[PDB]
């Protein structure tokens, strides 16, 4: 329904990805909290930090793409 | 493609909702950090805590519905 639709799909895919990662992040953090042992805690903390960095970068992409799209919606 | 599909759609809708809320949560938290003024900070902190509670409850729903679904996938 337009060329703009391809950009809308990219923004949606980005949000869909951000959501998956945030759910994964909530699951890992709860596991970390509930864990009485050191070895697993420390491995999950490292997966968690990597996820935090990917989520930050994903969110920056969403904001730029939306921002770009709204500025195009003005013209 | 089945009666199970209605349950799959509910789980997807739940994840789609969880993702929206988590993006909203990341945007609010960044605003809070960047804010040099008290009044707005304090209003956003309260929206943020409410979002945290809704996200927790949403995630519990996803885990129970998935858990239920996997236990059904065994039989």
């Amino acid at each position: 329904n337009g060329i703009n639709e391809e950009l809308s799909e990219v923004l949606q895919t980005l949000q869909d990805e951000f959501g998956q990662m945030s759910f994964d992040h909530q699951q890992l953090a709860k596991l970390i909290q509930e864990s009485p042992t050191v070895e697993l805690k420390d491995k999950l903390e490292c997966e968690l930090e990597a996820l935090v960095g990917r989520m930050e970068a994903k969110a920056n992409q969403i904001t730029k793409v939306r921002k770009y799209q709204a500025q195009l919606e003005k013209q």
